[PDB]
């Protein structure tokens, strides 16, 4: 269509003679064609002259004849053009003659020309990107046997200098671009079909074998390991076609022990599972879930039981055994600020995995990663809760790897158990509460707000949190509506910091509407829980209250503090006898029949104490919540005055008010602690 013009058009080069275009493309870039591989008039023109594909085809075999160390020829050039062919056909009708393999078959020979050069190595980027550009190419066209057994000295190459080779990008990507072109022309060909009739089968034994000895390299670091892993990976892919198929799966099976319970272990056996049925060389079924069950007893060799085996943790080698006692008193001082704000500790179903709260603390980051392979959860966190399987899944971090500390994490996530256990019935998520975007602000806001439990002091804020609050006042702080009905689309990263405001607004100036809020979910009234957020978003007074409450927080970020379970919980306590203790916290928390349980824990045993706390005259819900707050602290403080330092791990909370039929305040009140009496 086009004689005239540095960026060109498809008409332009339909009007081009054969040997003017190809010279062109050789000393262009791909990315200078325009629309390339967009489908048009232009390029279903351009391609689909079987004479002008077949040129290029024939100036690219004279470039892979011809090219050197610091000339490429324009291999790259020809090579996208080509793929760009090969695309355009698979997708578009009209072009469906490239989409036939006796078609791209006509590639062969400058694939073969290319690898007959001398200069068919790694080495200069013009030398890695014609194995870069050929493996591209070999993934859109074809390849057979020959080209696949003639790729053997790179990989030589590659793994004879794979300290040196493998970290390297451009190498590494020629390497891998290669391996992973022919793999996708293979399976692509052999797809539903009978594989030993494919051409290449049993002719590739050479090529296989490179990947073995790739694979099975042994010595390798943290940059090269992916280097084995693609050996391993791809092993397993191309021994499809070879004849000796329990030699392969032996191979795998040493990649197993070789690596056990590194990435490539889990690989092996995941190539043995889909690609050879998951039977073993010796021809019987390997027990996979052994594997993964050895693998977590390697990384979590350590168990500690508590409260009578309701409260597990299994933990790497490495976490210290101090930690996994603040973790536990830490559960407590979460769980009672939680039951005193929700008022009940009642488990609202029967039967739950998390009757039995499962931990699971790898020893690191990079251990970590290993949990999804064993369990199947996503490690792209600090830490997860999977409710259905009432555990939590997380790992020991230094300062460096975390800015929050390995109790900091688990009193927020400790805190989503409490939620689905206590707060919201049905299963975790899937109820009228998520029918519509509700507690987004709320799940997560209420869980970085209960992090900072302490044991007398009710729920104070975290310096960390406080530290996000102090960014851009500018325009940029939510306001109460935005955070209230703002979901997953609407938000950015400082969401559940402003989600935190609120629950702690409400918390300390509006503790009626937290409460109302509480009850709402607990029992199960959506229609009152919208309309508390439907008046708070609809008052501008109550965002201008909590537009003041965010600068008050920010002006405590100086001396805010990370509330941390105390030394107090770990000193040795001594002996003092139980029904003592059963009696001064009674009277002095004025208790009336009480009860009293005691529970088995590794270090330690402890007690939950509960009682009827009848008071005076009721001064309101809200008025008596706050007071028995008050009240139930000041018993706490009063009791750690005693010589017995085993008053110092008691916590306390009450539940279900209620007045009586003469108007006194009453609640169930349970408290918590070491017990050092058989
Ligand atoms: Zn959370």
């Amino acid at each position: 269509n086009l004689y005239f013009q540095t960026m060109y058009d498809f008409e332009y080069l339909n009007g081009l003679s054969y040997t003017e275009l190809t010279n062109l493309i050789k000393n262009i870039k791909w990315n200078q064609i325009n629309g390339l591989f967009n489908y048009s008039t232009g390029s279903q023109k351009f391609f689909g002259d079987k004479n002008r594909v077949q040129a290029i085809i024939n100036a690219l075999q004279e470039s892979g004849r011809t090219y050197t160390a610091n000339d490429m020829k324009g291999i790259e050039t020809f090579t996208e053009v080509l793929r760009a062919g090969f695309y355009l056909g698979y997708y578009n009708d009209g072009l469906s003659y490239l989409n036939d393999r006796n078609f791209q078959d006509k590639c062969i020979p400058a694939m073969i020309a290319i690898q007959k050069n001398p200069n068919f190595k790694l080495g200069t980027a013009v030398q890695d990107e014609v194995i870069t550009s050929l493996g591209k190419l070999i993934g859109n066209a074809s390849a057979n046997a020959e080209v696949v057994n003639n790729c053997v000295p790179v990989l030589k190459q590659f793994r004879e200098n794979l300290n040196q080779y493998a970290p390297d990008y451009v190498k590494g990507t020629a390497v891998n671009e290669l391996i992973k072109g022919i793999e996708f022309d293979f399976s692509g060909a052999a797809y539903e079909k009978d594989v030993k009739t494919m051409p290449w089968y049993g002719k590739i034994d050479p090529f296989i074998n490179e990947l073995k000895a790739l694979g099975l390299y042994g010595n390798i670091t943290s940059a090269t390991e992916w280097a084995s892993d693609v050996g391993i990976y791809y092993l397993s892919k191309f021994g499809l076609y070879s004849t000796n198929r329990n030699d392969i799966v032996q191979s795998l099976e040493k990649a197993v022990d070789m690596y056990k319970y590194g990435k490539i272990a889990f690989v092996a056996m995941e190539r043995i599972t889909w690609d050879y049925d998951g039977i073993g060389s010796n021809g019987k079924k390997v027990d996979h879930d052994k594997f993964l069950d050895d693998a977590e007893k390697h990384y979590l060799p350590k168990t500690y039981t508590f409260d009578n085996g309701t409260f597990i943790i299994r933990a790497g080698d490495k976490v210290s055994e101090e930690k996994i006692k603040r973790l536990y008193w830490a559960s407590r001082e979460v769980k009672s600020q939680f039951h005193r704000v929700v008022g009940n500790d009642k488990a609202l179903e029967v039967g739950n995995a998390d009757d039995v709260l499962t931990m699971k603390i790898f020893n690191s980051p990079e251990e970590y990663k290993f949990n999804t392979n064993i369990n199947g959860v996503s490690t792209d966190n600090g830490g997860l809760y999977i409710e259905p399987r009432g555990t939590f899944y997380t790992y020991e971090r230094t300062p460096q790897q975390s800015i929050f500390s390995l109790e900091e994490l688990f009193r927020h996530e400790y805190t989503h158990y409490l939620q689905a256990r206590y707060l919201v019935d049905g299963l975790w998520g899937q109820g009228p509460f998520y029918e519509k975007n509700r507690l987004t602000w709320f799940d997560e806001g209420t869980a970085e707000f209960f992090a900072g439990s302490t044991r007398t002091s009710g729920v104070l804020p975290r310096k960390l949190i406080l530290g996000y609050l102090a960014k851009d006042k500018v325009d940029h702080r939510y306001s109460l509506k935005k955070t209230l009905n703002s979901g997953y689309d609407d938000s950015d990263w400082m969401f559940y910091n402003y989600g935190f405001a609120v629950a702690h607004y409400l918390y300390e100036k509006d503790m009626p509407t937290f409460i109302k809020m509480n009850k709402a979910i607990l029992n199960t009234d959506v229609k009152s829980y919208d309309e508390i957020i439907k008046k708070l978003s609809d008052d501008a007074n109550k965002n201008t209250e909590y537009q003041n409450h965010i600068q008050e927080l920010v002006d405590k970020y100086q001396g805010a503090g990370i509330p941390l379970v105390s030394d107090d919980y770990l000193k040795d306590h001594g002996y003092k006898k139980a029904s003592e203790v059963y009696s001064e916290i009674s009277k002095a928390a004025s208790l009336t029949n009480t009860s009293v349980t005691a529970e088995k824990s590794q270090y330690f045993n402890t007690f939950t104490l509960r009682g009827t706390y009848t008071g005076e005259t009721s001064k309101g819900e809200f008025k008596d919540w706050d007071e028995m707050s008050k009240k139930l602290d000041g018993t706490l403080e009063s009791l750690a005055k005693n010589s017995w330092s085993g008053y110092k791990t008691l916590t306390a909370y009450f539940t279900n008010y209620r007045v009586t039929s003469d108007n006194k305040v009453q609640y169930d009140v349970v408290f918590h602690g070491v017990l050092t009496d058989n």
